[PDB]
């Protein structure tokens, strides 16, 4: 039989689906590698060689899996800066806390974080960088 087959680009679906799809046209060997991208973790942005590349049918194809670089941030909204610091280290956060504006309220009124641009439960980059506004 033929020992070479041209690979289609399976950039657009899930890596599993892409690997399965190529396997249907190939029966080749596949391996996956995750690279940082805005694409959510699991989506494949493609293969190293472009569509139309003839490869040996017994060779291995490398699927570039895009990792969003993001993780679901746990809940910690509505806290003070003095509560934040222990929480940040407990959470092992490496990034910077970007404080935008402070809202007039006062310690007596409880200077808590009121609004943050990236909410808890939303995916935040590996650096965990969140910009927020809290009481002054």
């Amino acid at each position: 039989g033929p020992a070479t087959k041209d690979i289609p680009d399976v950039a657009g679906q899930t890596v599993d689906v892409a690997q399965k799809n190529l396997n249907v046209y190939g029966f080749t060997k596949f391996s996956q590698a995750s690279v940082d991208s805005p694409r959510p973790a699991g989506e494949v942005t493609g293969t190293n060689p472009p569509a139309g590349t003839t490869v040996p049918v017994d060779s291995v194809i490398e699927l570039q899996v895009s990792k969003g670089n993001q993780f679901v941030m746990p809940d910690l909204s509505g806290m003070f800066w003095v509560d934040a610091e222990p929480r940040l280290r407990a959470l092992g956060w490496t990034g910077m806390l970007d404080k935008g504006a402070d809202v007039d309220a006062g310690g007596s009124q409880h200077n808590r974080v009121v609004y943050q641009n990236p909410p808890a439960g939303t995916g935040v980059n590996r650096d965990g960088i969140i910009t927020l506004r809290f009481g002054q």
